[PDB]
């Protein structure tokens, strides 16, 4: 019925309207980053968030504003309050911080950042649909890098060939 | 005629209606995909099927099968079906 | 009217009848022992899950059964269905997977279960309370291994000092 929020993945200041379906990685690749030429300079922006939608997989992460979360009558809005609360607590005990703490925080906080971006490439395909679409695509059973095998999904076969045809090739070639 | 025999009841399931038959042996499901694919009880194909292990065939031939479909094929040994139910 | 709340399912296992509860947190078993110690079957089994609680840092992961989750009105049962299914489905698929596929599944599950085993290691204490306890222990704000900085948690100084004194120390040897 209504969307739900599972995790808040990152935060950012970005172009006004760089929120919504058009901000997923496979739209930005197939269409273009609405948030393209942004230095935070040259252009006033907005606080946008990176949402991991309940039900859907880490590839459908879209960026939204507080407004669009409310405008979309989405569930999980308390999660929005906590993410903002613990962000203020984290900025607090890093204002009085030795330079080597900022070294740690920025080194670390950037490892999790990669690890998160890897949750979107497909580690191996595992199955496919009997049914095909009008356009002639099965749907695929993807395993995602970093995420365990219980983080697998039935993914659009038209969708994943655009970036992982090679992973589709090796599924079929490990039969004959 | 020439009937099939139900050897063991391997597993239970709530599967898309139709996701039964010879389309549920591995070597099909690997060649064509699965008729059940990604089925949640959200969609209401809803039906209860059984991985039936057959007599005189290795386990790679097992199939998911309804009461409906077992009785259509007049399989033997429906005595263990309801036994399985109870 | 204070119930608990399943956050994420981390692991099932067959386990000694009654090897559940907070006697199962990692820090309990080091203290005393493992309730599921030396199990085989000899012994009535059971099907026990490792829950990550909403509210609590990963140290507090406890193995539980579908019973003791309901028995304690634990909220988030819908997520135990979506997981029992996702397990049966993937066990069927081990019935007939090619050894290659089965070996990939062993590499990538042994890796996974590690990164999980370290969400319980502290890589940095970065604050302490202004308030000690009976025993001279502040609570400590931990940075966790694997996790981001939005998983940091105020945690019993007493408890953390029992396995990560080195970290509270280097904390103070910089202030
Ligand atoms: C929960 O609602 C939805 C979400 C869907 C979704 N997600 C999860 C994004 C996150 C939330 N979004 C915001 C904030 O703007 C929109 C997009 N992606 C997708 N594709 C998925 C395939 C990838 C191939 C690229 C092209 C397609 C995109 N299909 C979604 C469908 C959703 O149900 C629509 C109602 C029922 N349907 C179901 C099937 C189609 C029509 C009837
Ligand atoms: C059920 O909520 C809780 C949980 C607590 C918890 N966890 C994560 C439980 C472990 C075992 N579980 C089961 C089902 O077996 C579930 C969760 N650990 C801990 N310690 C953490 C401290 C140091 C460690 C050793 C000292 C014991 C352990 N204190 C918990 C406390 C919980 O509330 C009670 C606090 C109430 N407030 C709120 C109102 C105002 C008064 C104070
Ligand atoms: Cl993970
Ligand atoms: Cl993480």
């Amino acid at each position: 019925e209504f969307e739900t929020i599972e995790r808040f993945m990152d935060c950012r200041i970005g172009r006004k309207g760089a929120t919504g379906a058009t901000t997923t990685i496979y739209a930005v690749e197939a269409d273009g980053d609405p948030n393209a030429g942004f230095e935070k300079n040259k252009e006033p922006g907005e606080i946008q968030y990176l949402i991991k939608w309940k039900g859907w997989s880490h590839i459908h992460n879209t960026w939204e504003t507080e407004e669009t979360l409310k405008q979309q009558n989405v569930r999980g809005m308390k999660k929005l309050d906590n993410y903002k609360k613990k962000d203020q607590e984290t900025k607090r005990w890093l204002k009085n911080a030795s330079p080597e703490d900022v070294e740690y925080y920025n080194c670390q906080q950037e490892l999790t950042d990669d690890l998160h971006k890897q949750y979107q490439i497909v580690g191996r395909i595992i199955a496919h649909s009997n049914q095909k679409s009008a356009a002639g695509y099965p749907d695929y059973y993807c395993k995602w890098q970093g995420l365990p095998y219980s983080e697998c999904s039935w993914e659009d076969g038209a969708l994943i060939s655009k970036k992982f045809q090679a992973c589709i090739d090796e599924y079929f070639s490990r039969k004959k």
